[PDB]
């Protein structure tokens, strides 16, 4: 298998894309670390990747919690001694109304996990990935950084924010080996397998192909 | 006066792009209110805009705190009932290093002024300009969403975020005449009045005029 | 007032954008030199300029012939010996259909105006503004390079290209002081001519320090 | 493999990437219709292909004139009566000074290989790809359509044009099943030509339903 001896760690792996990934790597033999909020969800697709004949585990993570952050990342390394591929892929939205309409509970809670976890995450696993001179971490980004979606203001400045964090990080890690990607739409749709094929195609390259940004446009009818 | 009756709210402005923006408005006939953590550096400004002739005022103001900003706008907007120009331009900076080795509370301080502050100023004033049916937010940012600072990820992440941030809220704020600009580099070194000229040529814009974006390449030699 | 004495050429000048710019221009004191296919429909707002006390001349030019821009801007330089502000606001449009059905002689019309013009149009003021040590270079462009026109491909490409064309320029001649900049729009989805001639206006009296090279403009306030 | 009974057509062909992308392509089992602006530096390229046991013809077209590519797609469609993969490689270059130095001849040569090329192939393979619900575009671009080349205006102009021009052509033909993409650098500041290579290997084996238009490529680790 592709992956085999690998491990792969899929934020928001309960449902849509999150699932679809998580299932893809799983097939190409990687050991999958599902994480998400709610464990019953998770549960359902770590049977799906076993029953096809891979591995997987469940973790219950808050990602607006730093610490919480910390403790997944020192279990999944302290059990595993390894993590090859971080997919940030959870997400929360707000299309409420206007950003003066916004409540500043409301910015706290998807700033924290829009744009602060992913933070978190490259800050807990990258140092492993940095001493075995390996790995990706993958960015599941909804918006290419174009154009603005009114009422959806702070939901926008997450995602141009992860962009620009992302690529950042992508000129920090490269020396050490270590690949940041990100993949978002091509356009103005998509099935999740597309993206999982997207994400499988990352996780697979060549030692010294640096793909660093993949877009997406709604799959064909 | 060009501005003769109107309030003009510049966050750090106590030196270089806030200071040179608080005179140019003044001179205009502005009032200015003037805000920045340091009272002091504050004073020598206001001092200046009032000797010119202008009238000012000086507030501290700590940006990271969000009952701080609410207690701000209603003390402006108590005693003057009205602001016409917001200038959200107090940021701050990090390049200590890659991202990983960014700490939790230093990603916050960095995220809390340059990316919350600005939409905490604008949800504490926008409510009283779109009740006026007018007014100027004009954002100063130092990134255009285009080139990523190795080194400075949270930085680019936040600059990016912020553009991404006002650009929405300009399309939910025009049908109010709401005016939200963003004032960036053009390039990759300018003088601080050239910064100053644009925020000035925003602010007396004709009626109908809406430029969203200026961008300005570093000051001829 | 603002621009006594300088000469402003501005292309496509017989109406809409160009017209205003034609009219604002003329309003702030600069000399006028306005074009288009024909001469005829440019008399009106040649009138409106000289109406007001302004000085404005007239040329037919085909901008989709090299020599063309040639003869007409040696005529202008002859004539005026300088010229400070060259508007490139002429343009075409083509949305007939998907790029394939694009006949090579459409493509052609298209690009020789969109966007070969304004770097023959540069080419032949550039030397007599660096030679001045100032002037200005302003494009008028209808796609920030952001989004797509389906059925509007070679359009697309025209100002994209326009945009990266005159990007570079700009670097390139900053060292000369003159200022080459791009206005545009501001959102995907309607502008007044005014709005337009107002920011190029703006442009065309900036302080010599300062360079602005880029504005964008969202639609009128309705 | 992947690819086998495919036609492949490749643009500058005979060296870099363009070879690259011809080996990867032949070795999955197209035939691989290779161009270039002389058959004999073909040769040693045709050469590798056929010796790993693939099948590769070599074609002499001159991208600059319309009739000469219409002439080339003609003899490729009489051959084979199909083009299942459309590489726009080939390019060229000008960094011989700012744009008011370029003469009209060398802007003609440069945007006609540029940017005029791609959209002529497109336009002669189209139809093919259309009537078969098949197909990829594929465009190699030196130019991400952020940052300009300084004293290389109109080459900048070229790519940002190209990615305009293809970006639409993409909206175009989705509705047909044909997927147009481009491949471009990842960062301002070094690519070896397999990545690219692979990267288009990846494009042209797809799965029908998904669709990638967009692909950026760092410097190759090292
Ligand atoms: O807004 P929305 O309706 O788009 O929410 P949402 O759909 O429920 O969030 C989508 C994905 O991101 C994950 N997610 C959301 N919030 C999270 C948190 N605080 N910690 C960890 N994972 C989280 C979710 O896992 P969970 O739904 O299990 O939280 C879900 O799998
Ligand atoms: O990083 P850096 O070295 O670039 O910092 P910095 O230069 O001191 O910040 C630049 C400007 O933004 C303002 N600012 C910074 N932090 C602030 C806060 N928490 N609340 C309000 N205004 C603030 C500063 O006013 P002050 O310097 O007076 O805080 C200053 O005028």
């Amino acid at each position: 298998s592709s992956l085999s001896g690998q491990v792969a760690v899929v934020t928001g792996a309960s449902r849509g894309i999150g699932a679809a990934i998580a299932r893809k790597l799983g097939s190409l033999g990687a050991r999958v670390v599902l994480t998400a909020r709610d464990v019953e969800k998770l549960r359902a697709v770590e049977r799906e990747i076993v029953a096809a004949g891979g591995e997987a585990e469940s973790h219950a993570c808050d990602l607006s919690h730093s610490d919480a952050i910390a403790a997944f990342a020192t279990g999944v390394l302290a059990a595993h001694g390894r993590c090859d591929v971080l997919v940030n892929n959870a997400g929360v939205g707000w299309f409420g109304g206007p950003l003066h309409t916004m409540k500043p509970a409301e910015w706290d809670a998807l700033i924290a996990v829009n744009l602060k976890a992913p933070y978190l995450l490259l800050r807990a696993f990258a140092p492993a990935m940095i001493a075995a001179k390996r790995g990706h971490i993958i960015n599941i980004s909804s918006l290419a950084g174009k154009n603005p979606v009114a009422d959806g203001a702070a939901y926008t400045a997450s995602k141009w924010g992860l962009n620009g964090l992302m690529t950042s990080a992508a000129e920090e890690l490269r020396q050490h080996q270590v690949r940041v990607s990100l993949v978002a739409p091509g356009s103005v749709a998509i099935e999740p397998d597309d993206i999982a094929d997207v994400v499988a195609l990352l996780a697979t390259q060549a030692d010294q192909s640096f793909i660093s940004e993949v877009l997406v446009r709604p799959t064909l009818k």
